[PDB]
């Protein structure tokens, strides 16, 4: 059971300056040599997937990624009290709730750029300015929702995946360290303000409309 | 190096429905029989302090506590970026940036009341209206900054702590398990909203007006 994050890595120019991703990177940049890794809060220890595709799009680089890693799930299904989801969730969500609590503790991706990439980040809102990301369990899914993307590009990517093989690749982190890693992008983070309407905002950028 | 907290466990009335805490309990309650302990996230196995007296104020039950765990400054500090705090801090503070750290994550205290009383919780927001809590070096510094407390209540809090022996008793759990406890407060709170903003108010109820 995976889970399929697709997102912008910048939007050209948005983003402002240094951070500023542009054409003449992107389009060096890809096709990427190394295949590039996904881990949460930049931490090298701690990857939990791979970045499976990324394509340019004409508002920015947008990429699809796969999160499979047992231990991502046990961690923070621990952490959460007996009572996160009511009764109305048993009576429905079943990994769902793995991709609930994911969600909502890491919503944003930060792309190390090296320049061109190095690797994809998990955080709560990053530096960039449409950096916010959606998850779900079907790569046709995780991009569903963005309302702008076009279909002619929503295709590009999907095919690539169908290439992609490896989706079964199962990162393993170890829960001790896992955990250490989740509480560092909490306890750095705590300060940070109107933190539902900062992500609120980039999603509305990113073109994630959908409702 | 200990920290001392001191805050309201419940302002009369205030606090609401049920969770409402009244003089025919406070005065029956106290000098409460048991040592009455204080964890993080009401986990029995996350002991880290005590309260070392409890009075009864004019406003509600106004308590001092002592926590000495050397274990839950290591994983703070440890969880805390390489940045987190500039230099302008190296050339100032030192357990202090325990302090800062503690402060801003664990902000309130959650009576668990029995009836009468239980346990004392460290967390984000409390179930309660002026359950901010202050936390300092020494007990006449963490009841200082509240601007109602009588000097006749302020003076009595800081002489039963001297009476109070065992301000040595070091409270040891496990960094492996205590980054768990303090990862449970997180994620168990991400979804809340004007999180400071609360806690603003709730702090300018209590009368920690300080500034």
């Amino acid at each position: 059971e995976a889970l399929y994050v697709a997102g912008y890595l910048a939007l050209y120019s948005k983003d402002e300056g240094e951070l500023n991703i542009t054409p003449e990177i992107v389009r060096s940049a890809l096709p990427p040599t190394s295949k590039i890794p996904i881990n949460i809060d930049h931490r090298k220890d701690c990857v939990v997937g791979e970045v499976i595709a990324i394509i340019e799009d004409i508002r920015g680089p947008f990429f699809l990624g796969i999160v499979r890693c047992p231990q991502l799930h046990a961690v923070l299904f621990e952490a959460a009290h007996s009572n996160f989801f009511g009764n109305r969730d048993s009576v429905l969500s079943p990994l769902e709730r793995a991709l609930y609590l994911v969600t909502n503790y890491l919503p944003s991706v930060s792309l190390s750029s090296k320049r061109l990439f190095t690797h994809v980040a998990l955080c709560v809102v990053g530096r960039r300015v449409g950096t916010v990301v959606n998850y779900d369990c079907t790569p046709e899914s995780s991009i569903e929702p963005f309302r702008v993307l076009s279909m002619e590009s929503k295709a590009r990517l999907l095919s690539l995946v169908k290439d992609y093989a490896g989706l079964n690749k199962v990162w393993k982190v170890s829960e001790d360290k896992l955990a250490k890693v989740l509480l560092s992008t909490a306890v750095n983070n705590m300060l940070l303000r109107d933190r539902w309407d900062v992500v609120a905002k980039r999603r509305r950028e990113a073109g994630i409309m959908g409702h």
